C-alpha cells in the first residue's frame, strides 16, 4: 500500500544506501545478515539479491501473524532450484519442524537465470498460481511443485494428496501488473507476495516500484512492514 515517507526515514534510508563499508551488517534476523552491500541491491535499477528477498519473505510471515492474516509459509529462494535438480530427497529436510498442510498460504520464490517470479500455493482452495511480471506461464513449475506436495504429504503424513481436487493457473498479462524495465523482477515478486498473502487484489503498478524500494529498505532496517 502507498504512503508518504518522512524526512527522518528518507534520512536513514539515504544512510543505508549511501557510501560506507560493504560488510557492515545493518539488520539481522531469521538467520540472515543484511549487509550494506545487500541492501544496496534495493537502489533503483539494481537487481535484488537472495538475502533481501528471503529477508522480506520472512517479514511477511510475521506481519501476517501479528495482523491476523492467513497462516503463511515462505520457502527459501534456494529451495526450488534444489528441488528441480535433486528431486524431493534433496529438499526433504527443508520443512523440518513444520507441517506445510497446517498453513494456509505457501509462497515459493522462483529464481531462473536472472529472472525472479512467484508461485502461490493456496491450501484453502487447493490451487497453485504462477505470478510473473514478464507475462510468462509456469505450467511445468506448478506441476513440479504439485508433485513436491504429494511427496511431502506421503512422507510426512503418510497420506496422498487428492490430486483430483487441485487446480493450477498462470495469471495472464492483464490479470497482474507487468514490469516495464529489466531490473524490477525481484521487487514485483516481493510485492506480489505481499498483496497475495493478505488476499488483497494486486492493484499496484510499475510506477510505484521506486517508492516500494525505498520503503523496503526502511522495513528491512527496522524489521517491520508499513
Amino acid at each position: 500500500d502507498l504512503l508518504e515517507l518522512t524526512e527522518d526515514m528518507e534520512k536513514e534510508i539515504s544512510n543505508a544506501l549511501g557510501h560506507g563499508p560493504q560488510d557492515e551488517i545493518l539488520s539481522s534476523a531469521f538467520k540472515l545478515r543484511i549487509t550494506r552491500g545487500d541492501i544496496q541491491t534495493l537502489k533503483n535499477y539494481h537487481w535484488l539479491n537472495d538475502e533481501v528477498i528471503n529477508f522480506y519473505m520472512n517479514l511477511l510471515v510475521e506481519r501476517n501473524k501479528k495482523q491476523g492474516y492467513p497462516a503463511l509459509h515462505v520457502f527459501s529462494t534456494f529451495f526450488y532450484p534444489k528441488l528441480k535438480s535433486g528431486g524431493y530427497q534433496a529438499v526433504k529436510r527443508w520443512t523440518k519442524g513444520v507441517n506445510l498442510f497446517e498453513q494456509e498460504i505457501i509462497l515459493v520464490p522462483i529464481h531462473r537465470k536472472v529472472h525472479w517470479s512467484l508461485v502461490v500455493i493456496d491450501l484453502r482452495k487447493k490451487c497453485l498460481k504462477y505470478l510473473d511480471s514478464m507475462g510468462q506461464k509456469g505450467h511445468r513449475i506448478c506441476e513440479i511443485l504439485l508433485q513436491y506436495l504429494q511427496d511431502e504429504s506421503k512422507t510426512k503424513r503418510n497420506s496422498d494428496l487428492n490430486l483430483l481436487e487441485w487446480t493450477h493457473h498462470s495469471m495472464k498479462p492483464h490479470e497482474i501488473p507487468q514490469q516495464l524495465n529489466g531490473s524490477d523482477c525481484g521487487m514485483f515478486t516481493c510485492k506480489y507476495a505481499d498483496y497475495i498473502s493478505r488476499d488483497k487484489p494486486i492493484t499496484f503498478t510499475q510506477h510505484q516500484m521506486p517508492l516500494f524500494r525505498k520503503k523496503m529498505v526502511w522495513e528491512i532496517l527496522h524489521q517491520q512492514l508499513l
